[PDB]
């Protein structure tokens, strides 16, 4: 075998015995001899010529091996070689260009990758273009916690991809391969604790049985079993978390209760005897919740529909509860029902349905008759958090909710599709009250239910920051493989998910899915693929 | 590494000894040793065999680091290394040929580069393909200010590029990568304060911030969002400089003022309380113009349309100013207003609109009612030069002008679609009188304005002669990158701009363009590059 040592390799280990004797430095281990996985980008017939497709920085990172054992080790020097494995095909055109950047250079728009010592990449090359990277850096050695200045290596689109087809495939795959060269180095070995760039990438929190075993939404607490693309847009905030560690909203993430203890209670009709009962606050009220004060913890987001009589509504959030007076509260016997919650203006007069929480005020109107009704005005409620939909017959309404009855709070970040992307929400099946026995078989379609963003992934995020885990213009992208094809799921810097469905209202089932794994980054303006079995 | 030398290797560094010992003869310094980028040229499925596509003269500025180098030095002597990496597909077919022919013979349609000593690039190759340009010199050496007699590098068809498929791809660009060989040489080292070359090529005037930030337009001082084509072809002449040092009209590039001093001025009505001032002067009065006589500077050259009553009328050029007297001029108090400008025929009678300057007559109508007219035959005008669009409602009119509207004066410039590229305008956002808030948002269209070329260019154009920095039949090429896409951009020997889009009206939005990039003179008949966004 030959492994390329470096141009600056003399005074790399001289300069780097200032940590002492080399460590992992044996020529023949396998580990230093072999090309392994890096990464894998995507050249696309759309990618203006100049244009940057891949950046990397000097690091042992870039290898799966010397990032293993970076983690014993406090300081490293020395080169990388990087080998690119275009998936091609001979009727492709275009060429890259990979050169690496010295410390002091902008990585940008302006930088000519093309009058820098470069390695010249076809589009349709059989054996792999090698690379070397050397380390010529400022400091003596890079201490793992702060590296100091490295080199940067750029891949560049030379010539722009041509297919002489036209329409279906546009896109090439190009996967790096990396090696450590001969003067690659460690220097003083430490504790296997913890350091290195003390940041986590967002990358193991969705993991294989988040989608086809184990995994809740955020409206109701049922399993995920398909992801249902919109055009055009949604806005989702209750238990929504972008990236950083903030949110914009109330209902920490957790199914327990709604309690609210102060507020008016009403019933209509002179006879006090098989009423419909119902009880309004304003929003603003809700002292007890230290998050947001809008609302009680684990309220309902969605719009009040006005319906009156014996019928029962069409849609909407039902679940079972009581009221309790105040004044070291015990709850009324003779009240126990169904309540639909929700928001509405003009109560308890004209209501009508309400899309901003500002000017909104809260009301729960019971569906079902009761005995008594209550009119004093403290008094609470206290609604278990898991719901029901409410529906006059069987059959199926549609997937609730709907993009426009969803309420926001003012400054709320909007989903928008960007490029043939759009974005998708994650569907559930939910027991109804017009058919209890809604198991997924025969006897008409079951109610779907769909909410924003898949619970463990609000629960890894709230603890932990992401300002720089993920560059703002990409998003992070995993690879669902199902029995029949695969599939590309993105993650931006607001928590919303994409697939690159285009204009298509179908949903996809992952009872075929079987693994997912994890790319990188990646950029908005390249379609995530839809090879699907179909 | 192999560098190979000419084959008049040894008489080149012998007869180059009366500059003295060769400067930069160290051949394992990097800059001698690497290829880098030169050129890239397309070779179009159109071209004839024998046609000639790349031609190039021998000079150290075919370098990158060559051309760094010759600044500091005053004289070069020996040959240069040319490498051609064509992107291809395999699926493409055709060869090239290229020959350093020697001085003394012409490089035209007549010539036969396939008889000369040669090298045979293929349509499908994946190496590059090298040549060596010897020195091939009469003098001894070639000082940079005058080298003398060199030697040329011609491209041309072998056999005709062939794509089996039929449409969509039918140009493929080819590379030309350049390095020094090792007999190339510099002498007598001269101060880097200027030489070369006397002359500048247009590309540095049009960088990126003219178009995703400042940058105005020839009509108002409108920052630029958009370009528009037109098919059939349009004429402006106002702040419109061609390749050379001149220009067919008035309005010196600056928008400061318009005064005007001679003229008659008129009201209808036999009631002088809120009417219109109507002023009027002929082509050939303005004496205080030093550039052209036929209109005061800053005077707008569209067609007066006719309007009368109190209705605004539709489209137009309408500016805030007042009449003043003459005789060491103070204005008068009680008129100042808005006032649409423009040209007619037959005034104060039967007004019609006017194509041509000659024949025509200046006029300046208000539009408000004033509660002063005055009828003195001595009178003139001072309005400013940045100005608004009249408009009866607010809805969207058009984009202004159309092409039809635009006065010409005699022996002007029209702009003609050549093959399938056709020519574009530059569109700015500007404010009308019918909706004041036109702010980019909602209710209804924002109201655009198209100029010509933009200020920029016309600021660095008018100082500097090119007479020679293009060569006619060509145009000078840009290449703009958006965020999912990219365009070429041309530039002609009239100051005219183009674009390939064919037969579209469609307005191209620079809210997703990041960085542009120079490439240089391209010809006509090769049709300008549009893999946008959709």
């Amino acid at each position: 075998t030959s492994v390329v040592t470096a141009e600056n390799s003399s005074a790399s280990i001289a300069t780097a015995g200032i940590g002492g004797p080399p460590q992992q430095v044996d020529q023949q281990e396998t580990w230093r001899t072999n090309f392994y996985y890096n990464d894998v980008f995507t050249w696309s017939v759309a990618d203006a010529p100049g244009s940057i497709l891949y950046t990397v920085q000097h690091s042992p990172q870039n290898n799966p091996f010397t990032a293993v054992l970076s983690q014993m080790y406090a300081g490293w020097a020395g080169g990388m070689q990087f080998r690119f494995i275009v998936a091609g095909s001979g009727v492709f055109g275009g060429r890259l260009v990979a050169a690496v950047i010295p410390p002091g250079i902008e990585i940008g728009p302006g930088l000519e990758v093309r009058q820098f010592p470069h390695v010249v990449i076809d589009a349709r090359s059989l054996e792999p273009v090698t690379i070397t990277m050397p380390d010529l850096r400022p400091n003596m050695y890079h201490p793992t916690g702060d590296p100091g200045l490295v080199p940067t290596l750029v891949l560049s689109v030379y010539n722009n991809l041509i297919n002489p087809f036209g329409g279906s495939t546009s896109a090439i795959q190009v996967t790096v391969e990396t090696r450590p060269s001969e003067d690659f180095e460690f220097v003083m070995i430490r504790a296997p604790s913890s350091k290195t760039v003390d940041s986590i990438s967002p990358a193991g929190l969705l993991t294989t049985p988040v989608l086809t075993g184990v995994g809740n939404d955020n409206r109701w607490n049922g399993q995920i079993v398909g992801l249902q693309p919109v055009p055009g847009g949604f806005s989702t905030c209750n238990r929504h978390w972008n990236l950083n560690g903030s949110t914009y909203g109330w209902s920490s993430p957790r199914f327990a209760d709604i309690d609210h203890r102060r507020g008016s209670a009403s019933y209509p009709g002179n006879n006090a005897t098989n009423v419909l009962q119902f009880w309004y606050a304003n929003a603003g009220s809700a002292i007890d919740n230290p998050i947001s004060q809008v609302a009680p913890d684990g309220f309902p987001d969605m719009s009040f529909v006005p319906f009156n009589g014996p019928g029962i509504p069409a849609a909407g959030w039902v679940g079972f509860g009581a009221i309790w007076n105040s004044n070291s509260g015990a709850p009324n016997v003779t009240t126990v029902q169904a309540y639909e919650l929700g928001f509405a203006t003009g109560a308890p007069g004209n209501l009508q349905p309400t899309t901003n929480t500002s000017g909104s005020q809260t009301v729960a109107k019971s569906i079902y008759a009761v005995v008594t009704g209550t009119a004093q005005n403290p008094a609470g409620l206290f609604v278990m958090a898991s719901g029901v939909i409410s529906t006059p017959s069987a059959n199926a309404i549609t997937y609730t909710p709907q993009p426009d009855r969803i309420v926001t709070t003012p400054g709320t970040p909007a989903a928008a599709p960007v490029g043939k992307n759009t974005p998708i929400m994650f569907a559930s099946v939910v027991r109804r009250t017009g058919d209890v026995n809604a198991t997924a078989g025969s006897a008409n379609g079951t109610q779907y239910g769909t909410g924003s963003q898949p619970l463990p992934v609000t629960i890894g995020l709230s603890l932990n920051n992401y300002s720089s885990a993920l560059m703002p213009g990409q998003f992070f992208v995993w690879q669902l493989t199902f029995a029949s094809g695969f599939m590309e799921i993105g993650l931006s810097v607001d928590g919303y998910f994409y697939a690159g469905t285009g204009a298509s209202t179908t949903l996809i089932d992952l009872t075929e899915l079987i693994d997912v794994r994890p790319v990188g980054p990646r950029p908005s303006k390249s379609t995530l693929v839809f090879n699907l079995g179909g």
